[PDB]
C-alpha cells in the first residue's frame, strides 16, 4: 500500500523554498532527512523533488533501467557556463556519450602513468612553500589544498601554468568560479528570479562567466602556439569511434570549463576535510603517517609507491564517506514506477540522492556513522553495492575518480612524510557551501621533519 511521505515545513505559498534561504543548505536538508527520515518531499512553487537518504531507496535510484540522471536546479544554473560539457550534459544529448568517449582514454591506467610526474611537480611546490614558512607562521589549509589541486588539474590535463603558489591571493579564475558557484547556490531560493533586485547579481554573474572564459581562450592559444598528448590534446583532437567525429570548438571550450572546476575543486575539499580528520583522531594520523614514512622511501614518490599506500587511500574514503564534497545528485523516473514498493512515481519525476545521509545510514554500516575510522574500508569490495556514492552512479559516475584519488593520495602522503601537524586552534568544523562543501578557516602548524626533497 501506499505511503504519504513526511514534508518539512512550509512557508504559505512559497512551499517549502525558503528552506534553501540559508548559506548552508545541504547541512539544513541533512537535518530535516534527521528529523523525517529516508525520504522527503521538498516543494517550491512550479516544482517538487524527494529527498532520499537510504541505501534501501538508494539503490533502486540508481538502478539505471528505470532511472536516469538529472539536471538538479543547481546543475541547470551551472548549465549556464558549464553547458553541454560532460557534467551538465543530458545523457540523451549527443554530446554526452561523444565527449565521454573522446574523453574516457585521457583517464586510462595508462594516462594516469603519465600525469604522475606532473602531480608531483605540483607537489613538490606545495611541500617546498611550508618548508619555508617560518616558525610563527601557519598554514590556510583549504587554500593552499585549492592552489595544489587547480594547478594539478591546469598542467596534467592542459599544460598550463596557474603558478598558484606564487600568489598570496586566490588565483582570479578562483574568486570567479567560487562567486558564479555562490550564485548558483543563492539563486535556488529565489521564488522570482527576474526581479530587478537581482540585476546586479546577474551582471556580477556575467562577469565572472567572462573571467573563467578569458582563462580558456590563454590555455587554448597557448596550446596552438607550443608536443603534449593530455586531455586537451584529446578535446581538440580526438574522435568518438561511434560516430567517426570530433568535438566542435563550442563544446570544446565548455569540456575546458568543466574540467577545471569539476576538475579540481571537490579534490581541494577532500583534502581539506582529510586533514582535519587527521589531526582531530591523533591515533589515526600516526598510523597515516606510518605508512607514508615506511612506503615513500625515494626523495619523491613513484607511481607504484602511490597505489602501495593503502592506509592513506583508506583515510581519503573515510572522508569522502562523512562529507563526499558534491554531496547530491540527482535522478529522474525514466517510467512510471514504484519506489521501495512504497512510493508510487509517474514518469519524469525527480529524486535527490543525499549523499552525506546515505553515508550515514546505521543499517548498513553500524551506530558509529560519526566516528572516523578508516578501516570501514580495509576492503572497499565487500561495501554493499550502492551504500558509498561519493563519485555518483553508473554510466553517469565521476570520469576522474581516480585522477583525484591518485592526486589526493601522493599529496597526503608526502604532507604526511614530511610535516608533523598540529591543530593549534582547536578547529571548530564551519563547512562552507558553494555547491560543493570545504571547510572554511581550517588552518594548522606544520613542523617539519626535516627530510629532503627529490628534485621534479
Ligand atoms: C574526490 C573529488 C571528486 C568528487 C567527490 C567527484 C564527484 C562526482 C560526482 C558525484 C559526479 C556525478 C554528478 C552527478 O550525477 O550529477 C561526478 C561527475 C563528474 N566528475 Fe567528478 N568528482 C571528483 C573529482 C573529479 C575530477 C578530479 C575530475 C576531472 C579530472 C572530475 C570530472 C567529472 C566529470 C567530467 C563528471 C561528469 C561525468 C559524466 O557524466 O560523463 N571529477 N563527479
Ligand atoms: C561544470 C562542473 C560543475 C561542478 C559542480 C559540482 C557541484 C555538485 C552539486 C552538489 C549538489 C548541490 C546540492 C544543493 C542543495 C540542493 O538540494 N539543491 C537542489 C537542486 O539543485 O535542485
Amino acid at each position: 500500500t501506499i505511503k504519504e511521505m513526511p514534508q518539512p515545513k512550509t512557508f504559505g505559498e512559497l512551499k517549502n523554498l525558503p528552506l534553501l534561504n540559508t548559506d548552508k543548505p545541504v547541512q539544513a536538508l541533512m537535518k530535516i532527512a534527521d528529523e523525517l527520515g529516508e525520504i522527503f518531499k521538498f516543494e517550491a512553487p512550479g516544482r517538487v523533488t524527494r529527498y532520499l537518504s537510504s541505501q534501501r531507496l538508494i539503490k533502486e535510484a540508481c538502478d539505471e533501467s528505470r532511472f536516469d540522471k538529472n539536471l538538479s536546479q543547481a546543475l541547470k544554473f551551472v548549465r549556464d557556463f558549464a553547458g553541454d560539457g560532460l557534467f551538465t550534459s543530458w545523457t540523451h544529448e549527443k554530446n554526452w556519450k561523444k565527449a565521454h568517449n573522446i574523453l574516457l582514454p585521457s583517464f586510462s591506467q595508462q594516462a594516469m602513468k603519465g600525469y604522475h610526474a606532473m602531480m608531483v611537480d605540483i607537489a613538490v611546490q606545495l611541500v617546498q612553500k611550508w618548508e619555508r614558512l617560518n616558525a610563527d607562521e601557519h598554514i590556510e589549509v583549504p587554500e593552499d589544498m585549492t592552489r595544489l589541486t587547480l594547478d594539478t588539474i591546469g598542467l596534467c590535463g592542459f599544460n598550463y601554468r596557474f603558478n598558484s603558489f606564487y600568489r598570496d591571493q586566490p588565483h582570479p579564475f578562483i574568486t570567479s568560479m567560487v562567486r558564479a558557484l555562490d550564485e548558483a547556490m543563492n539563486k535556488l531560493q529565489r521564488a522570482n528570479p527576474d526581479d530587478p533586485a537581482y540585476d546586479e547579481n546577474k551582471r556580477q554573474f556575467q562577469e565572472d562567466i567572462k573571467v573563467m572564459n578569458d582563462l580558456v581562450d590563454k590555455i587554448i592559444a597557448d596550446r596552438k602556439a607550443s608536443q603534449s598528448d593530455d586531455l586537451l590534446t584529446h578535446m581538440l583532437n580526438g574522435k568518438d569511434p561511434e560516430t567517426g567525429e570530433p568535438l566542435d570548438d563550442e563544446n570544446i571550450r565548455y569540456q575546458i570549463i568543466t574540467f577545471l572546476i569539476a576538475g579540481h575543486e571537490t579534490t581541494s575539499g577532500l583534502l581539506s576535510f582529510a586533514l582535519y580528520f587527521l589531526v582531530k583522531n591523533p591515533h589515526v594520523l600516526q598510523k597515516a603517517a606510518e605508512e607514508a614514512a615506511r612506503v615513500l622511501v625515494d626523495p619523491v614518490p613513484s607511481y607504484k609507491q602511490v597505489k602501495q599506500l593503502k592506509y592513506v587511500g583508506m583515510v581519503l574514503n573515510e572522508a569522502l564517506r562523512l562529507w563526499p564534497t558534491a554531496p547530491a545528485f540527482s535522478l529522474y523516473a525514466k517510467e512510471d514506477t514504484v519506489l521501495g514498493g512504497e512510493y508510487p512515481l509517474e514518469k519524469g519525476d525527480e529524486l535527490m540522492v543525499l549523499i552525506p545521509q546515505l553515508h550515514r545510514d546505521k543499517t548498513i554500516w553500524g551506530d558509529d556513522v560519526e566516528e572516523f575510522r578508516p578501516e570501514r574500508f580495509e576492503n572497499p569490495s565487500a561495501i554493499p553495492q550502492h551504500a558509498f556514492k561519493p563519485f555518483g552512479n553508473g554510466q553517469r559516475a565521476c570520469i576522474g575518480q581516480q585522477f583525484a584519488l591518485h592526486e589526493a593520495t601522493l599529496v597526503l602522503g608526502m604532507m604526511l612524510k614530511h610535516f608533523d601537524f598540529e591543530d593549534h586552534t582547536n578547529y571548530e568544523l564551519d563547512i562552507k557551501e558553494t555547491l560543493t562543501l570545504k571547510p572554511e578557516g581550517f588552518v594548522v602548524k606544520a613542523k617539519s621533519k626535516k627530510i629532503p626533497l627529490g628534485g621534479i
